[PDB]
């Protein structure tokens, strides 16, 4: 019973890209799943959110490997 995360930025709200396993650019994380994923043990990128755009933990199309943190397996 897995689970999309859905979040959405906040303006200033830091976020997280996997440069190893991000499928394209645009594929992001928000802090809370960011944490909870194999992701902070990979070469990882911060970017800010001028407002808006969301999470993609749990989308299994935008994540070579470890498409879920923890808490959305
Ligand atoms: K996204
Ligand atoms: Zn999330
Ligand atoms: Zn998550
Ligand atoms: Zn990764």
């Amino acid at each position: 019973g897995s689970q999309l995360c859905g979040r959405v930025f906040k303006s200033g709200e830091t976020t997280y890209s996997c440069r190893d396993c991000a499928i394209d650019p645009t594929c992001v994380l928000c802090m809370d799943c960011f944490q909870d994923s194999v992701h902070k043990n990979h070469r990882y990128k911060m970017h800010t959110s001028t407002g808006g755009g969301f999470c993609d933990c749990g989308d299994t199309e935008a994540w070579k490997t470890g498409p879920f943190c923890v808490n959305h397996e």
